[PDB]
């Protein structure tokens, strides 16, 4: 319902002038809005918390405690896990738990999995650490 | 030596008007600045990362993988680990690794331990789960 800029405004993590400056730049550059905001000083975690709320994802402050379930990992080929930015990590109540790197990929991943799923969002470094543990390059 | 408010303002978690507002409220209520800011929308994790930076602590996002070394837990009576909010979890390079629940207790704990130490900080639930693991019963 709410766009990213409005979400951040509502949470008090950007100012109206900071948002307008970003939207004015975007209309000249076409860069992703969150990228402009972060480049101008928005904490990257603030961006991801807002993006998670927008797509109904649970934001994961860390992936270090996750022990990836090998049987969940079989639900995506490694090449697909990397391309879609999705790590299946386990099961809860007959749903597969999946950690995304980019909320914009939730729908594409959900369609692919074609089963009940619970989605999480992790920061880039946290996501890559998790991916490598779930999908060793071996 | 930056105070918490300007630490958070520089990062961009709070506006300047929100900081002034929170300190004005604190003048009436006396609550901690971090608790007011968290009530006003600051993530608790962002608060603890700033508090860790301020006191030279390493903030731990998670304690789930830590297996507490019993040899290190011996360095504090359980009663002291609870009162000081400090869990010794192991040793690195001749320093004892200690996980604090509150960065304000760093100096008191360091004086007591009286040996080289590496200090970490953890959010309350993660700290409690680690404390029960290191100091069972
Ligand atoms: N992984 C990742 N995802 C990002 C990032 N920035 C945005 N996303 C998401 O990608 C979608 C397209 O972003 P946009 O290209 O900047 O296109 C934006 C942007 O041009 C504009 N916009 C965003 N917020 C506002 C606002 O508050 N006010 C106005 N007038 N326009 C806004 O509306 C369009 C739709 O925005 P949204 O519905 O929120 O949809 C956004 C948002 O869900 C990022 O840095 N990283
Ligand atoms: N466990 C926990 N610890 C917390 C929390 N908030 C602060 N601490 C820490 O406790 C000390 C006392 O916080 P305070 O009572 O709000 O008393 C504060 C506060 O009244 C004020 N203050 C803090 N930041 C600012 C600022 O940016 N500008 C101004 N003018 N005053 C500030 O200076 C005094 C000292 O602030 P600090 O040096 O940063 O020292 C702070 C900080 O290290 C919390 O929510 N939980």
């Amino acid at each position: 319902d709410l766009r990213l800029g409005e979400l951040l405004l509502q949470k008090g993590w950007i100012s109206r002038e900071a948002l307008e400056e970003a939207l004015v730049e975007q209309e000249k550059t076409g860069d992703l809005l969150g990228r402009i905001l972060v480049r101008k000083g928005l904490p990257e975690e603030a961006l991801y918390r807002a993006l998670a709320e927008q797509k109904g994802l649970e934001f994961l402050e860390s992936t270090e405690g996750i022990v990836p379930d090998p049987s969940a990992a079989l639900l995506l080929l490694r090449s697909d896990a990397l391309r879609y930015g999705a790590v299946p990590i386990g099961f809860q109540n007959g749903e597969v738990e999946v950690v995304l790197s980019d909320p914009r990929h939730k729908e594409a991943v959900a369609q692919l999995l074609n089963r009940p799923a619970r989605f999480y969002l992790a920061l880039p470094q946290a996501w890559e650490e998790l991916f490598r543990r779930a999908y060793p390059q071996k």
